[PDB]
């Protein structure tokens, strides 16, 4: 082919061209974002019951919403929360494939069909299903600075000017929002409303008749008679829009004419729906709004779109309010990005740079410059053609590969030299020799590195998703090199070819070390002995090296983490954020942006108890230390806050891929499995812990990732005094509950938008339980009765959180690795721990310990067939079931050095070194593959000897090596391995290749030519 | 998708539907008529009944295969449990008392409530002390439904 | 319910909702005198009408709730809408034996 | 399917009350294994015909 | 404050002309390259173009 072509050239280019061009075509229409989906695909129910508790919500919500998940396909298993602020949430994560646009349907449908099992006040609020996803484009802050906005006026101008004006904006896939939407609130009073004898449900029932609206009929219209002049629409009644149209309610009228208007006995004004969750940027009244991605939109393009529409609309802002944005997955992307895009034009000058200082031209060293260009905008159109990202995954997957690519440049033009000189022929000629030495053997290592290379992509799941992320990467471009060096490098090298002191500096050095092969191969088999050291060396260097998935790394913002005690008071928790807001802002000036503290959420649950510290940092330049990087400020943080009373406040680095299974720790379920309670489950787990610290040496952090049972106040209304009094459960049951718990009465019409209308006590007339009698009944006869008449209350335990796992109630308690033993290992003794459990009570496997046991031990396994493809294909490029076997020896030499990053820097055993691992046992058997082809060639060809083709193919050999294994140990030397920020897996994608790929080289020169003899004089015997 | 659309138009019906039909579950499936294979449940102990069976079955192996991706549908040879009120007419005459009370009797005494708490979401000056105020439980033993008050 | 209470309250709360959906070319709505809402999304040609079936009734799912109650027990129809009708069978009776 | 039906068993079955067996009265998926495997064992016994 | 936009057959007929003058454009390019590919010429295409 490539002879039959290097006639053509002015063909090819074309190619090229096209090639080139459908590439940089490609490059317009691909997706930019800073990773590829790769959690399995999951829907969160979620319902809210006002003023609930956990068991109520458990028992009147979510044990019915499940025993009906069924019908829906590929469920791999489901969870469930019921706290006690009345939310439950419910997920259902899929098998890997499974569209989720489709998953989310077959849920969400066979919910649509409990909802008439579900109390009529939760059907109100709504339950919703949407899909679980928190990869966030970013967050923006709306903040007002000048005390003249609050939380909820804020959420209100988010939500009725900018949530819509962004929701529909070039990409942004997901709008949700950070406050309420001004609900209109209603706080009445027990005493402004007993001296008229009426409960809430008289204030209730008769705001659903004052705020209604109803039908009337047009005119004409409807079949009418004669002839008629008019038809219009009647307008009946229609809802109250102000605070001020809801002061006028007649409740009642006593004999007197009596105003007793909604106004006296309760209070109107515009607030929060919910009203339990403090958003603070800075210590400022915040109220921002997240937003995700869009499946196939641009983080970039929309990023820039995003801050275009806010740019709009921020002339329209009254009391100066800033739009902050104290989260962007954007700067990082880019200067990942605009890095990453500099390894190419520098690793290619590195070839230039190089090359000259070996042939010293300026026609032929521009060909390489000029050839994998092409071979990259290239694969990025095959990426696009499987409809692949650009993301920080399939980046590297790239540069993890331009040793690969070059070195197929660089080996095509210079095995021309190495003919057009060594009494050659002109330059056309000479190519067409020379493409008969490595013709065959590059349409070889290509078979051999699809094997090596595809055989990953065929992982598990999770995890599997990122591996595949590189292997169609890399074998993308690996191979569509081998097809860009059979067709353009030779008809371009055959068209272009005719530093200085070298040559002869090297010329004598070629004989200098081709001595210690031969001369030195005597003995023969003197180095093989030292050979089965260096595996038996690395298979000693591999069981030590830790493992682990993603390189955690410094991004923009991190994390602290508040979680004041047992019953502990929002308001309380506030000065405890407040001092970390006051820390990180006045004791690390100089490298936190901003603090965005949100007191009412948390890690294990929701409650007025806990928050949680957003903090955003200075520009990666503005912080010029290393400790002045997250690593080291977190270092200083956590335990700088471990000074600080009932308040364990922790603070932490997110990891790299933010939705996705975290530590190399283990996920563990304590499911129920007979009527055993909450109780007895509880005892059931606080042994398991118990007898789990007992083992440090194999778990070290066994913990509930759940809240602890706290104490509830138990009003219990006495029926038969209740009978017997004039006064019923319904009125009963309901004021408690509205007083208390509020409710949720009809909707109106706040400027022009709907919004809900809440009725609920003042905050005074409900706090303690000394409060409780505060309030009355109107009994049958009419007589305000105090719930003193018909309740006792008695001070009990209960649980602020009710867990289950598919289907019966779980209890989830998650734990680590051992400083020493393997994540298998933890798994299987927290196994033998579970199984001496009182009888009827079950463990079960989720999150990453679930992928972890599904898939598992796999990698030893899929490469014990591609190994066995790689020696099958090897094989056949020769002639033999021995030849090969000399070929794949060069494994471990790249191992090796590789795994010797446990010494030159403190590190793991990651994706990235592996495939970084990949790479480096590439260009090793691909060397082997040209060595062992040229002592097979001349030996066969030019009839040459046993051993004379040894010394006269390393020979012409050595400096092919040479030549790439300079332009990569140094094209992989720069900020890869030694970097700042925007980092991280820098230095392991590096690091594994670089030493590693010096003893790759150095060390397979003297090694493989002897590999080559210890196979044949050892095949075809005497 | 057929499923899908089979559901869509039930939907706008659904509203339409006696509530006593609602109450109960309008059921969509997407299954084969054949039985794939049926599942046997004995006692050898004698242990238990069959009444006994249907309902341990029920409430403990039937939604997990229920919910077992390409099980569209599965049937159960017998009953999980219910409180069983089964009323007597002599009695409910002696006593002035129509089937009618006895339901909305079940309906009060038989239910679960929602309370708010103690430490009230938006709150006062500054308090500690915040816990959840708990109501009515739903009976849950024969026992408790028979003291139910008429 | 009346135009402007009508659109406002039912419309914007879907229109509000239907972001997200691949391939959306553009939405299209309209209240009505007579308390009638049509909204209309038409995607990019290609575009899978089943799968865009499906997240038009993935999204007008999280508005539901928060639609009056009369309009949810009642309509609330995602369909996979034309424009122009094919034909219109029209039927008559001969011999006035039948009316309107 | 009914690998995981019979799978979800398995893992149901440690926590039944005293004498509950899963017993297998009826059931199509056997024939189906013994049927195929019988079709296969053949194109291995006539290739020991050749 | 007042803007405006194509839908329906608009919509669908503007987008057709906008194409057009990036249509013509790749075809030439497209036939171009291919008669340099099969013709062996980087200038009898630049002549049949003409």
């Amino acid at each position: 082919m490539p002879n039959f072509f290097i006639d053509r050239p002015i063909f090819a280019w074309v190619i090229a061209i096209i090639i080139m061009l459908a590439g940089g075509l490609a490059i317009l229409k691909l997706p930019v974002a800073q990773y590829p989906t790769i959690a399995p695909p999951a829907v969160t129910i979620s319902a809210s019951y006002p003023g609930a508790d956990a068991k109520t919500v458990q028992d009147t919500v979510t044990q019915v919403i499940e025993q009906n998940m069924n019908g829906i396909d590929n469920l791999m298993y489901m969870s469930s929360n019921s706290d006690s602020t009345g939310t439950v949430q419910i997920t259902l994560t899929f098998e890997s494939g499974t569209d989720a646009d489709i998953a989310q349907v077959q849920v969400q449908n066979k919910l649509q069909l409990a909802m008439p099992l579900l109390p009529q006040e939760v059907q109100q609020q709504g339950v919703s299903v949407e899909k679980s996803s928190s990869s966030f484009l970013m967050v923006v802050g709306v903040i007002n600075t000048d005390g003249t906005m609050t939380q909820e006026d804020i959420s209100d101008y988010v939500a009725a000017n900018m949530k819509d004006a962004i929701s529909r904006t070039s990409g942004v896939g997901d709008v949700q929002l950070f406050g309420s939407q001004y609900a209109m609130r209603i706080w009445m009073n027990p005493n402004e409303l007993n001296k008229f004898q009426l409960t809430p449900v008289d204030v209730i029932t008769a705001i659903k008749a004052q705020n209604a609206q109803v039908a009337a009929g047009q005119l004409g219209g409807t079949p009418p008679v004669k002839g008629q002049q008019l038809n219009a629409s009647i307008i009946a009644q229609t809802r109250l829009t102000s605070t001020e149209e809801f002061g006028k309610i007649l409740l009642k009228v006593n004999q007197d004419g009596s105003r007793v208007l909604l106004r006296d006995v309760a209070k109107i004004e515009l607030g929060g729906e919910n009203y339990d969750i403090i958003a603070e940027f800075n210590g400022q009244p915040a109220s921002g709004l997240g937003i995700k991605l869009a499946t196939g939109a641009n983080a970039l393009d929309t990023a820039a779109a995003i801050r275009a529409e806010l740019a709009k609309m921020e002339p329209f802002f009254p009391s100066g309010l800033k739009i902050v944005y104290p989260y962007d997955t954007t700067p990082f992307v880019k200067i990942s990005i605009h890095e990453v895009v500099k390894t190419l034009v520098e690793a290619i000058i590195l070839v230039f740079l190089v090359m000259y200082l070996f042939l010293q031209n300026f026609r032929a060293t521009l060909i390489p410059t000029i050839a994998v260009p092409v071979v990259l905008l290239g694969t990025f159109a095959v990426l696009a053609a499987f409809g692949f990202s650009i993301n920080t995954l399939t980046m590297f997957g790239m540069v993890l590969a331009i040793g690969l690519l070059v070195d197929d440049a660089i080996v095509v033009v210079e095995n021309v030299e190495r003919v057009m000189a060594e009494e050659g022929l002109p330059p056309k000629e000479a190519t067409r020799k020379s493409m008969g030495q490595i013709q065959g053997a590059l349409v070889g290592i290509a078979m051999v590195l699809s094997a090596v290379f595809v055989p990953m992509a065929f992982f598990g799941g999770s995890t599997g998703a990122i591996y595949r992320q590189f292997s169609i990467t890399i074998v993308s471009a690996m191979a569509l090199s081998v097809l860009v060096a059979l067709i353009l490098t030779p008809a371009l090298c055959a068209t272009m070819l005719k530093f200085g002191w070298f040559n002869r500096m090297f010329e004598k050095s070629t004989h200098h070390y081709t001595d210690s092969v031969g001369g030195i191969l005597r003995s023969t088999g003197r180095y093989l002995v030292l050979y089965l050291i260096i595996v038996v060396g690395m298979a000693y260097l591999f069981v030590r090296l830790p493992s682990s998935f993603l390189p955690d790394e410094d991004q923009g913002v991190f994390m602290t983490m508040v979680q004041l005690p047992a019953g502990a008071t929002q308001e309380r928790t506030q000065k405890v954020l407040n001092e970390v807001t006051h820390y990180y802002l006045t004791k690390e000036k100089n490298n936190v942006e901003s603090v965005f503290a949100v007191n009412g959420f948390g890690f294990a649950g929701r409650g007025q108890n806990t928050g949680i510290a957003f903090v955003s940092l200075k520009d990666w330049a503005d912080r010029p230390g290393e400790e002045n990087k997250v690593e080291a400020i977190t270092m200083r943080a956590t335990r700088a806050f471990s000074q600080i009373k009932d308040a364990m406040v922790f603070a932490f680095n997110l990891p790299a891929i933010v939705e996705l299974g975290t530590a190399t720790g283990f996920d563990f379920e304590l499911i129920d499995q007979a009527g055993l309670g909450h109780e007895k489950l509880t005892q059931a787990r606080n042994q398991l812990l118990a007898e789990a610290a007992k083992h440090p040496d194999m778990l070290t952090s066994v913990r509930p990732n759940g809240l602890e049972d706290t104490p509830q106040f138990k009003i219990d209304i006495d029926q038969e005094k209740a009978q017997a009094l004039g006064v019923s459960i319904n009125d009963i049951n309901t004021t408690l509950g509205a007083a208390w718990g509020g409710s949720y009465v009809n909707d109106f019409i706040d400027r022009g938008r709907v919004k809900k209308v809440y009725v609920m006590s003042e905050a005074k007339y409900r706090m303690l339980p000394d409060d409780i009698g505060d309030w009355y009944v109107r009994a049958a006869d009419g007589q305000m009765v105090p719930f003193s008449a018909f309740s006792s209350s008695r001070w009990e335990y209960g649980s602020p959180r009710l867990e289950r796992y598919n289907g019966l109630p779980s209890m989830e308690i998650l734990g680590q690795a051992a400083p020493g033993k393997s994540t298998g290992e933890a798994m299987e003794l927290m196994e033998q721990l579970a199984s001496k459990l009182p009888t009827g009570v079950g463990y079960d496997w989720t999150g990453m310990s679930y992928q972890e046991r599904l898939s598992g031990n796999q990698a030893p396994s899929l490469y014990a067939i591609s190994l066995i493809v790689v020696f099958l294909c090897l094989a056949a490029l020769y002639e033999s079931w021995s030849i090969p076997f000399s070929v794949m020896l060069v494994v471990p030499l790249g191992v090796i050095g590789a795994l010797l990053a446990a010494t030159f820097r403190g590190l793991t055993n990651d994706v990235y070194f592996q495939v970084g691992l990949l790479t480096t046992i590439g260009l090793s058997a691909k060397n082997a593959i040209l060595i062992v082809e040229f002592a097979k060639d001349l030996m066969d060809k030019e009839g040459k000897g046993l051993i004379e083709a040894t010394l006269d193919a390393v020979r012409m050999r050595l400096r092919p090596i040479l030549m790439t294994s300079l332009a990569f140990i140094l094209g992989v030397m720069p900020l890869v391995i030694s970097t700042g920020a925007g980092s991280g897996a820098q230095n392991a994608v590096g690091t594994g290749v670089m030493g590693g790929m010096v003893t790759a080289t150095v060390l397979a020169i003297f090694f493989v030519p002897v590999f080559f003899v210890v196979v044949r004089r050892r095949f075809s015997r005497k």
